[PDB]
């Protein structure tokens, strides 16, 4: 008989699962399985990213004992874990989308192996991009596109994606009792508590597919918004209601399918004929994450800036003191503050909130490597993707794919033109709640007299600025065309 396992790791959902689907078809017994390391903590990650895996893993659970199975919570490492079950359960196939990061490739293949030896057909569907990434470097002759306009073009000619694959059926196979690795006491979700974090997480975004879909649902309740969507026009002070979709941590998790996104997109542009074209558009944001995955798949060292073949190598200091100011939200620059704020509160903010700090620890001010950067993105942010947080920290240092370092943010103006009075540094930074709109983007120019009233002394409550910002990016710039120069 055939007995399955369907092997969660990304694609933490039901809809649009071909694996699952493969692994349903005529099985007696299927065994929905996420292997967690429990040492994981003792080796880098927030409660806040940590949490959103463990409800969305709940979401999961909720969704198979309705169809009439159990979401299985494995302890261990793959490798260790698989060599078990696949003889305790009988298991003739396993299935499990696809990954194309460095790690995943090194523990697929030896899972791959593994089953070999078992006996055990394995199935790997590709549904967490929209395409089959090797095949779009094929189609472009052997070499991935490196800019935008060229990708566009190569999946044009390429065609629509693959259709979403059906729902799974209202009822699964379940999995067979009294197995000894299947006990529930060993097989549960836990807690954020219990796999050792001490501190609640904070964040607003709710992890799972149920709250993917709902939050789906809502951005295209406006099909004029969605038609008419252009990124770079977009608030980034807006927090009550942000300005483009968060669907971020639930594609990166897989909780939401790109390739429904992308179908429903479409949907709306064939009754929108001025509808936004890429890269502005909606389409266009889900386009640059096929892009960034395509060349980041393909490029050795794509995280590192050493033996990085599309990175350019860079002088960057080694500063502890101004990492530190940065990472602790505390440079001195309200604007840079309260999004350093929203990073370890939240874990999300806007694409140009996050253009901002990135500018300014690298090429605008600090100087500071963007590899550094990216370690503290990695730990805080609850949609953090491999290739998108490398991808983007080398374009906003100038080391890959921009290369025009003449264009700095100011730490000071950038915000203002979308939110004089400051409500965004006012929620996420309290302390200058009571800071007149004329400095509150600037406290260290506000007079002795009014930062008392305010009761936010520069220097007391709230620290002065760590540069200048007028000395510190004419000095970048320098360093910045020097580099380039060496690099002829
Ligand atoms: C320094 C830096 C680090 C970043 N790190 C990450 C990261 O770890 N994870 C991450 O998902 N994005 C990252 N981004 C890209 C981008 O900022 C986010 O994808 C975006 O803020 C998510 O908001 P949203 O879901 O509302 O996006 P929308 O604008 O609603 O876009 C829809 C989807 O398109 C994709 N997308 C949008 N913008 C980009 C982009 N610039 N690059 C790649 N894909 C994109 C995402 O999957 C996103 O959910 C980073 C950007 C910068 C400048
Ligand atoms: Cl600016």
């Amino acid at each position: 008989v055939k007995n399955s396992i369907i092997w969660f790791r990304k694609g933490l959902r039901l809809h649009d699962n071909p694996a699952l689907l493969e692994a349903c078809k005529d099985a007696k017994h299927v065994y929905p399985v996420f292997v967690l390391d429990p040492h994981f903590l003792q080796q880098k990650v927030s409660v806040n990213r940590y949490n959103f895996l463990l409800e969305s893993l709940e979401d999961l659970q909720r969704s198979f004992q309705a169809r009439g199975s159990r979401l299985l919570v494995l302890r261990g490492k793959p490798e260790e874990v698989f060599p078990r079950v696949f003889r305790e359960w009988g298991v003739t196939q396993l299935c499990f989308e696809h990954d194309t990061e460095p790690y995943a490739k090194v523990r697929d293949a030896a899972v791959r192996r593994l089953a070999a030896e078992a006996g055990v057909e394995v199935v790997t569907p590709i549904s967490h991009t929209l395409y089959d990434t090797d095949m779009l470097v094929a189609r472009n002759g052997g070499a991935a596109p490196l800019t935008m306009q060229s990708f566009t073009k190569l999946v044009d000619r390429v065609g629509d994606p693959p259709a979403p694959a059906p729902d799974p059926p209202a009822a699964m196979p379940p999995p067979a009792e009294d197995m000894p690795s299947a006990a529930p006491a060993a097989t549960g979700v836990p807690t954020w508590q219990e796999v050792g974090f001490k501190e609640p997480p904070l964040t607003v975004f709710k992890g799972g597919e149920t709250e993917a879909l709902a939050r789906l649902e809502a951005a295209f309740q406006d099909p004029k918004w969605v038609a008419g969507f252009q990124k770079p026009d977009t608030d980034p002070s807006a927090w009550e209601k942000p300005a483009t979709t968060v669907l971020s941590p639930y594609l990166k998790f897989g909780c939401l399918s790109a390739r429904l996104f992308h179908a429903r997109l479409l949907e709306v542009y064939r009754r929108h004929p001025a509808h936004s074209q890429p890269p502005v558009s909606l389409r266009g944001q889900l386009l640059w994450r096929e892009f960034f995955y395509t060349v980041g798949s393909t490029t050795p060292n794509f995280h590192r800036m050493a033996g990085n073949p599309v990175c350019k190598q860079i002088d960057w200091d080694d500063n502890p003191e101004f990492l530190a100011a940065w990472r602790e939200a505390r440079t001195g620059f309200p604007w840079i503050d309260a999004i350093m704020t929203q990073l370890v509160t939240w874990g999300w903010m806007h694409h140009l909130a996050r253009h901002s700090v990135a500018c300014f620890l690298t090429r605008g001010d600090l100087y500071v490597s963007w590899e550094r950067g990216m370690e503290v993105f990695e730990e805080h942010l609850i949609d953090q993707d491999h290739y998108l947080n490398a991808a983007n920290w080398m374009w906003l240092s100038a080391s890959a794919f921009f290369s025009q370092y003449f264009r700095v943010y100011s730490p000071v103006v950038f915000g203002k033109k979308y939110d004089p009075e400051g409500r965004f540094i006012r929620k996420f930074l309290p302390v200058l709640k009571d800071m007149p709109a004329k400095y509150i983007y600037e406290p260290w120019t506000a007079p002795l007299e009014v930062q008392r009233k305010a009761g936010c002394v520069v220097g007391r409550d709230y620290p002065a600025p760590i540069v200048d910002h007028a000395v510190a990016s004419k000095a970048c710039i320098a360093r910045m065309a020097a580099a380039y120069r060496r690099s002829k």
